[PDB]
């Protein structure tokens, strides 16, 4: 009988879907006179309207009848919230449930903490429009519109008995990012993970249009959803008789056929793909709130949205339409004098941690536990010579990652854009298969890695691949992201979203327990040119990336395999940061020990003794580079100034942790003056090589007093196609580019140096020509080591 | 039957008790093997031993007595800890209970988690050996001993159901706080407050030498605890069997007589001061631990405080010895294979929130509830004219106090040394009167406000005092000190021990919540050198709050009334600081509006623009004051200098938050480089004019760049007996030495201002001489007003 | 060598050469400071019942002159005993000597206007307070949240009443406790670490350190007959080792670095001559401390207090304090040092940022103390005890 619902119970529901109702549109517009014991007056009405009201009713209208489920089948959900403007709608239904007053004891359920709890909302120094961070039982800031269901899946990653029900707006499913989420049912594993209940709210308008997904035949709609791989289910209607009936009805049909599907799997009589449950919603935008108010319709159309009506302060029939539309819920049944709300609400409440609101999944702070990490010098590359020993770099991290995911088996999953096979990863390969649930051919057998369990997810889209990473870090969980440096744009609406999350958190909200770091992997640099990615990469996403606080994001160029591992072993010890490491694929040198690279990420940045030219004396120039591939053109370039001038005395220093350049004063992670001093001297030049935009690090390094002395060269632009010396020589990069730089800044080389710039023009010319003929550079070039 | 005990559920009670000091010898030995699956090795012993053990049997002992009491009773208990190293004690207890494996995820009930909760003790990046902030469920540091007592009538002041029972060690009741903590029982007030249940470990020994009251008679100690007022109960012997039986008899015996003491005085047919009960145990101090080992007897002596053996792993024979002390707990039948304490320890654990280790109670910040207060401009004199109307400065303030205390009925209370009286707060005795509950004759009646119910509490020692306030701040309340300044030297331990309390909290600690700020009102200024107090009033309270770090304490010196009350506002909103606030009860001018104090105490610094001589003009001098008294005399000097010096420019400062002078790199509440120059300008002198000791300025503004320019005048000895001038002549802040001093350092009047400073000496000379005569101030000294 | 036996056994033998109007006091840690040496001759005075037991570990009669109780305002018994006309000694942690802040300044009042406004009033023995278990060690007892403030709240009372002692080593701890018994109408705070320690002077030698109070070390100090080119100079005893032990580092990886040692027991010897006739003039000063080079002072307690002594010198404005700054929940006694920064490591790193020479010559060097430095906490957080080599250290030269 749960598919059927009782009228008695009934009553209970509606009444508690009018009380969410009540307090959605009271913080929307009342500042004082909560519960309407006086007539209502212009001083009791926020000044400035910003709340939005278009998709309040769906969301309280879900949310009561999943409280109900929960009741019965003793479920947990997260409620993550799609439009993301609907926070009215959550912070009700969190009050009514009283995890708001437990959360914040301001906001007590009373009559003062009801006006209070208006007085809040979109207010200065209160909560905001959105779904904040400060919304208990929310992951999902919702701003951004088409990441909400990506968020689903990733919080039901590893966790399999939770449960997740995602409500998609209809103008949300338009986003890019939306449309190819859906696609996300493969890669969920029903026998270890959880089960994502998405709700379609075809609402059938936007804020100004009739969206698409509404004005397309209800056979399309059933046909498009059918691709996608899941089961439909529609419910339409206005009538709250009606709908309270049928989406009871519907839900009760939706989870047992979770149940049976996760039963099924974990029995493993079914080990299939099957077609997950879905509802959608016809019910009209703002049905419980006015009709028609200004000579057109209010209700169920464009014009629901946010605004019912636009002025209220200087138009009195409006208010006196407000204060009718605030009688309509018949406020004084609902709650009793004191304010709170009465026994019939408080019995079909849920009871203890089981509220979705109160639900530790949603801070998951809480349940995150520490990795457990192999030391990673049992998997680091052995250096005789600093320099001279050849060896890629992504072998090292692939059995680091490899051991890790053994000893975690559960809390860490890896991603990558189908590149992790091509970045040269397949190291992990070796325990771990890719996870894909779908038809498979014994060609796949041989060639890829694929089978229904797996710790790595791999799809091109990386909107939906990175959505799936945010959500499982704010679970508690820690992950893994491996791309291409050129694909980075993709990311960079999201990476922005989730760092306000993590800078709200840190800060403003207390109860926010810190969840695992962000750390992304960028392989195949734009100086390589590989033959995967347009022509013309941009390394530009390390310059937005430090547009936000350095409190909140670090940057890693580590140069070798050494430093690879060392960056990747802190980094994920680290909680509430998020990591960007820029390693390359290709082979390179090696130039630290496990010991030394240790050290050198302690410091983050570091003189290289062994590339130094004098110690115990000044330094006539200090050269410094920042990536991999700058910095062997930097070696390279050392041995050549010190080859034609022994008596120059050069500093090498090589930089890991880009905002260690910082002051002291913007962070206390920047280095100090002082610091700053003993690496960069105050006076001789610095000949900064830097992987990247050369004014980065400009950026950073303003506020040094030896600012005016440090010159940066870095990339400038590519041409259609080159060869990687080349690439280098356009940008001015290069060795003898480098090197002809540090001729031109010493005082003494100025007038010395003369021939030997000129020798080095000529080498430039010649390796050019060379490329021209050839199209490969020579092969001292390709296997040029430290010599000393 | 709840007196007597089962002998089956005894034996449950013995194996939690075994298994209690099983963990507290691990982790104060134990770094690897927890559950000693494999013969004990010397790499498995910490190298360096810090915990202790002397406490370690008797809070295990008492700890799970009180879980099996909590369990049929269904109380509230809190388990405040007197010793404070026997935190090992208590952190097994919350791991036996799953509290700490919540709070802490790392430290799982598990053999993994079991080798992390072993390591993670008395160790560098670990927990302390003592209750730091770290430890759940705990509000008492105990690292000081004596003040243990009085956190625990300060967690029940206003908790009508909460028991608080706080344990009492022998060696610190020899301290001279916790001796006249005793008597605090008094102004406990049974109706509407909770039960304390004090015991008493009387253990027999300290660290080196036997104790005191243990070596005194029986009869004279039960006539001692007569005389506090408790109802004395002894718990005597070594042997567990008798001692489960008894202690479980004497807690059921005892929690009776509080439930009949607090439902007569809530009926009120019993409103009289019962006698408390009060547990006496003379367990051998280690008795569960060796007996001798190096010929000595090591249990039930001396030399059982926190060394059990010196060496482990130089000498294998004491390893032998530690191993069979871990076997005779028999650790095998207490854990299962996983490493989780067996279904005989989970089901005697108490369930969700009622565990003691995890009461909200202790997390307070969670129970708080924000201030309600008035708007304190109700209360703030008005001034047509700044400078020119004298009014008493404590009146605003003691209305102001009184509004809080009717708003805030419970949450709110107020504390005062004898001195609430003297310090003219007679406002607050309006409506509420301070809580004795004794017995009464009718000329109290008509001479003190004495009653039972009350808000205020008076007792003049300062140690009891200000520990009832730490515990009330650490439970969630609010509350206010008023003292006078002479006295300040006596709580200066206790504002240290809650100072590094805040400190861990708010950066090392992410679960603790926000408390409610600690606000001191020092009165009656060494500079008035009223009636109470000795002669020689030192000021350098002020210097050692300086002493703790910026980020935790703030001190307010506000000059008249009004800049008091908006002082008094802000600073019962914020939470995580120390707030000192110094005013003068004697009648003093008023200078600030109510509205333009608020202003003033917004900025901490302002420039005063009816006292400054030219605007738009770079001024001669800056004269800075920052008390009050001295305030006055910085304005009469500048009255002065202006008559007699009409073109002389001067610019009058205000300081009233001291730590704004700091740098804005030592601190972001500190004032810029360029906003310190502003109000103080880069070139021209300083003459500061600071209440209290005059280095401590220096010390602030040490890094400014105009710190060389900056002159300091302050207290710095006081005679036998002086007037309000000639004190201030002796200590050179007089208006006619500032005036000599501006002379001075102005380079333009050291040549012109010659005959000034002739007149000035006249004027020093004068009054002196009149003051001899008379013994009194001349009429116009301490009638002066400004005059411009 | 410890440095609290000698002490033990000095006291024990003018317990016995004055047995009536001398003695000594402590709360409960006499025995913890290993003080036992004036167990053999006298014991402990407790009055009350007593047990065979508490015969063969603890020294106990009704005869003794030797006072234990935890309380240290009932201190109050030894202000009294000066007041009579007798002498007396103090003995207690560090820790816990804010407890007796309010009744030191009491006393401190009562001589000031003794000495100098009343006449009739002869001048009576002199208060000497030892303390012990500095905040650097961290041992077991106590609060792990030590504070060295009650240096600081002395300090605030007026240098003619009040004198504080920091000998480094046992002979100095002898010369200082020698002297401080015949002094009349001072306060003598005296701050000497428990545990085992190097020791730097010999018995001849501490007595003229402490007669000057200030003076340079001549074995520490690298090079005589030239103008050194940084003074490095440290006030208590574990300060002291590392400051030493800077000067090892310095003088290994700089062999043409001339460095001048000078160590400080009497703190107010600082101050200027014209704040006292006590302190150093201001060419005495100067000698001692040149008037251009920097100065690297190492303080036990907080750094302030070291700028408000010598505020009024010339070459304030050259003068670093290294000291007490905050502590951390535990930490080894080298790990402790590196939080505030007075660990050998990082007086070396001041020392190379100070030097005008060395800023640029000394880059690797700095390099290589800052790897030591993380080589050092990593293997503090693996094995959760220094190194072998940081406890065993000594003087190399
Ligand atoms: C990519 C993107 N395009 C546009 C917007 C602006 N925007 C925010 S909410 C909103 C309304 C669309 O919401 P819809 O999915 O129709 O939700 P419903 O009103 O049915 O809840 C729009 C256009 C946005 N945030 N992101
Ligand atoms: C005022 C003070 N003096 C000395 C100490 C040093 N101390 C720390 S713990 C301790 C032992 C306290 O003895 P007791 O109260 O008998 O405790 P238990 O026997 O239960 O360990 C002492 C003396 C202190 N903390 N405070
Ligand atoms: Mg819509
Ligand atoms: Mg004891």
């Amino acid at each position: 009988d749960i598919a059927t619902l009782s009228p008695n119970e009934q009553a209970a529901i509606d009444a508690w879907w009018r009380a969410a109702n009540y307090l959605s549109v009271g913080q929307i517009y009342l500042r004082d006179n909560p519960l309407l014991q006086e007539p209502l007056r212009p001083e009791h009405i926020k000044q400035r309207l910003l709340g939005h009201w278009g998709s309040d009713p769906g969301l309280s209208f879900v949310y009561v009848h999943l409280n109900r489920l929960i009741r019965r089948l003793d479920l947990n959900l997260i409620y993550v919230t799609g439009p993301g403007h609907g926070a009215p709608a959550l912070l009700a239904n969190a009050w009514l449930e009283g995890t708001y007053s437990e959360v914040y004891p301001n906001c007590q359920q009373s009559t003062a903490g009801l006006q209070q709890f208006f007085k809040q909302f979109s207010f200065p120094g209160g909560i905001g429009s959105h779904c904040t961070p400060e919304t208990p039982g929310s992951i999902h800031e919702g701003g951004e519109l088409g990441y909400s269901l990506s968020h689903a899946f990733g919080a039901a990653l590893d966790n399999p008995d939770l449960i997740v029900a995602c409500v998609i707006g209809d103008g949300e499913a338009e986003t890019g990012p939306l449309a190819t989420s859906w696609h996300s049912n493969k890669f969920l594993n029903p026998a270890q993970d959880g089960a994502v209940l998405p709700i379609l709210h075809l609402n059938g308008y936007k804020i100004a249009n009739p969206t698409l997904l509404s004005r397309i035949s209800h056979e399309e709609l059933r046909s498009l959803f059918i691709g996608y791989g899941y089961e439909p289910f529609f419910v339409e209607g206005n009538d709250p008789a009606i709908l309270h009936g049928v989406m009871a009805s519907t839900l009760a049909t939706c989870v047992q056929k979770i149940q049976a599907i996760q039963a099924a799997a974990r029995s493993g009589e079914s080990s299939d793909r099957p077609m997950w449950p879905m509802i959608v919603l016809r019910t009209p935008k703002g049905w419980t709130g006015p009709a028609t108010i200004k000579g057109h319709v209010v209700e169920g159309s464009w014009r629901s949205h946010q605004v019912p009506m636009a002025d209220v302060l200087t138009n009195p029939e409006h208010l006196q339409l407000l204060e009718d539309w605030l009688r309509s819920y018949r406020p004084e049944e609902l709650f009793d004098a004191s304010g709170a709300p009465v026994a019939e609400l408080q019995a079909i409440a849920p009871i203890g941690d089981r509220r979705m609101s109160a639900n530790p999944v949603t801070n998951g702070g809480l349940l995150r536990r520490a990795l457990t990490l192999p030391d990673f010098r049992d998997q680091a590359v052995s250096v005789p010579a600093p320099g001279k020993s050849r060896a890629d770099s992504t072998r090292p991290l692939g059995q680091f990652l490899r051991e890790v995911i053994r000893h975690n088996p559960d809390n860490f999953r890896l991603f990558g854009p189908d590149e992790t096979a091509s970045n040269r990863l397949d190291a992990v390969y070796e325990v771990t298969s890719k996870v894909w649930l779908g038809d498979r051919i014994p060609e796949d057998e041989d060639g890829g890695h694929l089978s229904d369990r797996g710790r790595v997810m791999e799809i091109l889209s990386e909107h939906t691949l990175e959505g799936w990473l945010e959500a499982y870090l704010l679970t508690g969980r820690h992950g893994f992201f491996a791309t291409y440096e050129a694909f980075a744009h993709v990311i960079d609406s999201m990476v922005n979203q989730h760092a306000k999350w993590l800078d709200v958190s840190k800060r403003e909200v207390d109860w926010r327990a810190p969840v695992s770091s962000l750390n992304i992997l960028l392989s195949s640099t734009v100086w390589r040119q590989d033959h995967n990615g347009f022509s013309h990469q941009d390394p530009g996403f390390i310059d937005l990336v430090t547009n936000k606080s350095a409190r909140v994001t670090r940057i890693y160029l580590p140069p070798d395999a050494n430093c690879l591992l060392s960056v990747a072993d802190h980094c994920l010890r680290s909680t509430d940061y998020i990591n960007v490491i820029v390693a390359d694929k290709q082979s390179h040198l090696q130039y630290l020990d496990a010991e030394a690279a240790a050290r050198h990420c302690a410091k983050g940045i570091g003189i290289w003794d062994w590339a130094s030219n004098d110690q115990g004396a000044s330094p006539d120039v200090v050269i410094a580079s920042c990536g991999d591939v700058v910095t062997l053109e930097a070696l390279a370039a050392t041995a050549l100034l010190r080859e034609h001038f022994p008596d120059l005395k050069i500093r090498f220093v090589n930089v890991v942790d880009l905002f260690r350049l910082q002051p002291d004063t913007e962070h206390p992670h920047g280095l100090s003056d002082r610091d700053f001093d003993s690496l960069f001297t105050v006076d001789k030049p610095i000949i900064f090589n830097f992987h990247g935009y050369p004014w980065l690090i400009h950026k950073l390094a303003y506020r040094r007093h030896n600012h005016n002395n440090l010159h940066v060269r870095g990339y400038k632009e590519v041409g259609n196609i080159n060869t990687p010396l080349e690439l280098a020589i356009r940008n001015q990069v290069d060795r003898f580019n480098l090197a002809i730089d540090v001729i031109d800044r010493v005082p003494h080389l100025r007038d010395r140096g003369a021939h030997v710039k000129e020798w080095l023009k000529d080498q430039i010319h010649d390796h050019i020509q060379y490329a021209y003929q050839e199209g490969i550079d020579r092969p001292e070039i390709n296997q040029w080591q430290w010599p000393f």
